[PDB]
């Protein structure tokens, strides 16, 4: 049957506490930047990816994985905890202008029937937002992606991400975030995954105001991602976001990026990354309690 | 009565999981370095100190405080958790050659009877170790300090800390650590608080060997401090130390130094520092279990 429910990727409290490890070339660069020998082999990425999944998934309500480096491997090695659900990335990242994801399309070599058969409950689509690029073209992609999910009994998660325009120098990140939300905040996906306004920096009140503003333009449950926010400021970001209407997080770097390049990865993941994710889940439970 | 027992500063498992917030001028400099406005007022130090104590002491088996900035205040405001015991610093730090603690003596304006009356269970003495300074002079100080404690029913904690020599350029930190231990590792204190060899860096086996070597020269329970060790590598340092004979930690910077200078201190202490201390206590419990 093609019945799907948001309940399958939330905690008992109804909040979202989810782990993202689907980063690709972006992770190879992190490993390079931490002083791992180059060129960094693919097996280093899948090793770290499946380790992160097995050590951290006990603490997440879902985990987001990519076919390219660790989807096969995680099911093979039953790396995902029983209590944690599985999101599969359905975006094909295209490099350009010297960055690894300059453009994004829907991944055609994704078999939602296969993936559903392996216990997946949801797919995710990154959507690059540019002020001088066609909004209708974005919306179409999201629509195609929503059907791919829903017709297969899967949830639909979109991730609008704000980039400067192709021709021009007018780029106000904050406004762009809000403009993307106006556009895509009611596109009929099941979940909106969004950047944190002001990088979670500054004063709590200015943040609450910005997160409130944002929440106004999202007509579906939403969560914040950690990219851009310092890991120390992310716990607060989640509190403010949820006080403003957000229902949780879907975070990666703020959980495990600090550990890249250090000796004894499994121990590092256990002693450094795990207490952070644990705390974050405690926090969402606390905020759902306040509703 | 002047009966004292190590059990009063350990967890149920018998391991030491202790919190140090007695840093003085050294902390003012941290606040300065994090971009707090200057000159940094004393009240900023006691504010942070008592906040750290009230938020973190629930997770520690003891907490080390200083008269200068927060001993009065912590008792006044019942800042120390019931389950956590109280160590009071009994060292008078003397600045020199451009550093805030160039030399250390026993603090004479310490009333052990007063302090015991407020529920204190132990005192701590930093001992600066220099290869070209008189060992007998150090030992004497420790002896005086041991009596001050024991005659008042208090435990005795010493903290030998390794410094380069006054005249000369021959300084091998690792050897110095071991030489200090040879000298002071059987001085009749109740606890030895020591720097981590190799800054907790490198390969696990090289560390285990160095920690084993060290343990050989300490004839009392010992614990490691976090100064010098990156906070991410401290959880491992504790595992290796205890696998080598150490019974726990007495750490500060690796718990709370990252949070200095950030907005919303009480929240930062709760969301960032607390999960780290919690983990560390979990780790000592795990290692005592292995004995
Ligand atoms: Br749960
Ligand atoms: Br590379
Ligand atoms: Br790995
Ligand atoms: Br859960
Ligand atoms: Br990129
Ligand atoms: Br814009
Ligand atoms: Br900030
Ligand atoms: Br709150
Ligand atoms: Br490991
Ligand atoms: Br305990
Ligand atoms: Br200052
Ligand atoms: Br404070
Ligand atoms: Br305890
Ligand atoms: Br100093
Ligand atoms: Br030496
Ligand atoms: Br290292
Ligand atoms: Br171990
Ligand atoms: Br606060």
């Amino acid at each position: 049957l093609n019945n799907y429910t948001i309940k399958d990727i939330t905690r008992a409290s109804g909040g979202f506490a989810m782990l993202a490890v689907d980063q690709r070339e972006a992770m190879r660069l992190m490993f390079a930047a931490a002083g791992a020998k180059t060129p960094v082999a693919d097996s280093v990425l899948t090793d770290f990816k499946v380790n992160a999944a097995k050590i951290l998934s006990p603490y997440a309500s879902a985990v987001l994985l990519d076919q390219q480096f660790c989807y096969r491997q995680a099911v093979e090695q039953n790396a995902v905890a029983k209590s944690c659900a599985m999101i599969v990335a359905a975006d094909d990242f295209i490099p350009g202008n010297g960055i690894p994801v300059d453009n994004v399309v829907l991944d055609k070599k994704i078999n939602a029937q296969a993936v559903k058969r392996d216990g997946a409950k949801a797919l995710k689509l990154l959507v690059l937002w540019r002020s001088d690029e066609d909004a209708q073209q974005r919306l179409n992609m999201v629509k195609e992606f929503n059907e791919l999910c829903h017709s297969n009994g899967l949830l639909s998660i979109i991730e609008p991400v704000v980039r400067p325009p192709r021709c021009g120098d007018k780029f106000d990140r904050e406004q762009a975030i809000i403009d993307a939300a106006k556009e895509l905040g009611d596109s009929g996906a099941d979940l909106y995954k969004v950047e944190m306004p002001l990088y979670g920096k500054g004063a709590r009140s200015d943040l609450l105001t910005a997160s409130q503003r944002l929440n106004g333009h999202i007509n579906m449950p939403w969560v914040i991602l950690s990219s851009g926010v310092d890991e120390k400021l992310f716990p607060r970001a989640v509190r403010v976001a949820m006080e403003a209407g957000a229902s949780g997080f879907l975070a990666g770097r703020a959980v495990w990026s600090s550990v890249i390049g250090l000796p004894d990865t499994e121990l590092m993941l256990r002693d450094v990354s795990a207490p952070k994710l644990q705390r974050l889940g405690e926090i969402v439970d606390e905020m759902m309690g306040k509703r």
